[PDB]
């Protein structure tokens, strides 16, 4: 059964919500990103009009296998009519092809679901500007002030940096980076451009990296891991066993592994800098652990939801306890007060 928060009153639509069966009443699934816990339910034999961004029509077609005629892209930053309701489609600077989606119900109240996001003030300058929000259904992650971490421009400076001194110091190493979803493409992008080197990667990451309509695509990455000297691993093998098995692999060609992790936040967050990160290391092996998120921080979270103002917010992240219920409502609280909203 359906959850509430999953639901869009006033609509036959809702959010989100494959792994329920037929839902009564839906006459449309919106989905807002490809990531497992959100299509969790959608195959080959869904027969429910589904609507999304052009990239992730492009990852149901080609890794679900849903049938064309179920598959509805729309543009984004473009007032649409969807059986009778108007929509906007927003990025929500979360993974390739994820959207935030504005629905103008047919009575004048005007709801918000971010989806998966991460905050910036660039949205302040979105179709958001335009008019009032009454409901938000947000992205409540990292909603709590200890949740701390770096730009994603300071980190992706920090791997560029610690991967290009690494293998200018010793050509023959091999940098290796752990994916298990779309998203943080940029990590292992930014570290083989400045290496001089395509990304090596399996089949199966290369058709999913194929789906993404990432500019240039063909220049910068490979299935044949021999000529490249950046590769792709899943992440559970982004460890000192796997990497190991891993170099035996590549046949003397080298000598030793530099490893990232992207993470979410760890709490190594609550006392160091981006700066000042070390690694763990076993031999001619190290692995760093990089705070690279695709979620609002605290702060980013605040200054959003302050901008906007809407007059009430339904969770959809940490929903399943009451400690965590009732510690969101308490900020959402200061906030408005904070804010005089
Ligand atoms: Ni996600």
């Amino acid at each position: 059964t359906c959850p509430f928060y999953k639901k869009i009153p006033g609509t036959g639509f809702t959010v989100d919500a494959f792994q329920y069966g037929v839902v009564e009443g839906c006459t449309a699934y919106f989905l807002t990103h490809f990531h497992s816990d959100h299509y969790a339910g959608l195959s080959k034999h869904f027969t429910f009009p589904v609507y999304c961004s052009e990239i992730t029509g492009n990852l149901l077609k080609n890794k679900l296998h849903v049938q064309e005629q179920y598959i509805h892209p729309l543009p984004l930053d473009t007032e649409c009519i969807v059986n009778g309701v108007k929509v906007v489609l927003l990025d929500a600077n979360h993974c390739p092809g994820a959207v935030m989606i504005l629905f103008y119900l047919p009575n004048g109240t005007v709801i918000l679901h971010t989806g998966d996001f991460r905050a910036d003030p660039s949205m302040e300058r979105s179709l958001l500007a335009d008019q009032k929000v009454h409901m938000l259904y947000l992205d409540t992650t990292y909603c709590s002030p200890e949740y701390t971490f770096p730009s994603q421009q300071e980190v992706i400076r920090f791997a560029i940096n610690t991967a290009f001194e690494a293998v200018t110091l010793n050509p023959h190493a091999l940098v290796v980076c752990g994916t298990y979803s779309i998203g943080k493409e940029k990590v292992f992008l930014a570290i083989a451009d400045v290496l001089g080197s395509k990304v090596g990667m399996s089949q199966e990451k290369y058709k999913t990296l194929q789906c993404l309509n990432i500019p240039e695509i063909n220049s910068l990455i490979t299935t044949d891991m021999c000529s490249s000297l950046v590769h792709l691993l899943p992440m559970m093998q982004i460890n000192f066993k796997g990497l190991q098995s891993h170099l035996k692999k590549c046949g003397g060609k080298y000598n030793q592994i530099l490893a990232f992790r992207p993470t979410g936040w760890t709490h190594s967050n609550k006392f160091t800098r981006i700066a000042d990160v070390i690694p763990q290391t076993k031999g001619n092996i190290s692995i760093y652990g990089i705070p690279y998120s695709e979620h609002s921080s605290y702060l980013e979270m605040k200054r959003f939801v302050q901008w906007l103002k809407p007059q009430k917010i339904i969770p959809t992240v940490n929903v399943g306890t009451w400690k965590s219920r009732s510690t969101m409502e308490k900020y959402f609280r200061e906030w408005k007060l904070e804010a005089g909203y």
